């Protein structure tokens, strides 16, 4: 799945940028990067209350924890309706977590959390991304 694919790289690079502050290892998919830079950070500032909320009472401290999430968040997350808003706070809120498992390691495990909030994004909404021209539907809504 090329929606699969292109979600994975650009949910992981961002939550990696987010993490470090660099960082280290198809213009559509380097357009999201910069839209997802410029829309995800404003929803980490405007949104830190409930981020800090979420975030204590999920605890979320190894990988065990990040799994266990998304099995839950899977559920959650394909109930109601759908737009760009809930979806850029679902990978912000993706990078708050990665910044928060940076803080108390040295790197990781921020991998298997990007493949996770992907899995939760394109299983549940795949429908909606296919009728909304996927991550250039994106591009343009935010431009
Ligand atoms: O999004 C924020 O970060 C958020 C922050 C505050 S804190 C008071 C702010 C305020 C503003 C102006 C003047 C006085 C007080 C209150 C609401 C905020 N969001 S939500 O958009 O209204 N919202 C989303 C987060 N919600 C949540 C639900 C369950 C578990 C944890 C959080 C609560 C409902
Ligand atoms: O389903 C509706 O119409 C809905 C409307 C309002 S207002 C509030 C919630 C509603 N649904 S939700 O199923 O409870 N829901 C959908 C909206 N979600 C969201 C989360 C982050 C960013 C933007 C939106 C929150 C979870
Ligand atoms: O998009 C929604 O459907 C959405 C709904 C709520 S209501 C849950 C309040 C809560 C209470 C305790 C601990 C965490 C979250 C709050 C935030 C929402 N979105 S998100 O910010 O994009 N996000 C992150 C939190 N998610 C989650 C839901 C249940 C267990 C674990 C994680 C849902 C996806």
């Amino acid at each position: 799945d090329e929606l699969y694919r292109q979600s994975l790289e650009i949910i992981s690079r961002y939550l990696r940028e987010q993490a470090t502050g660099a960082k280290d290892t198809g213009a559509t998919s380097r357009k999201a990067l910069e839209t997802l830079r410029r829309v995800g950070d404003g929803v980490q500032r405007n949104h830190e209350t409930a981020f800090q909320g979420m975030l204590r009472k999920l605890d979320i401290k190894n990988e065990d924890d990040v799994k266990s999430l998304s099995r839950v968040m899977i559920h959650v997350f394909s109930d109601g309706v759908t737009n760009w808003g809930r979806i850029v706070t679902l990978i912000s809120f993706g990078a708050f977590v990665a910044k928060h498992l940076k803080t108390i390691n040295q790197e990781s495990c921020i991998e298997p959390l990007a493949e996770s909030i992907t899995d939760v994004l394109v299983r549940t909404k795949r429908d909606w991304l296919v009728k909304q021209r996927g991550w250039d539907g994106f591009v343009e809504f935010f431009h």
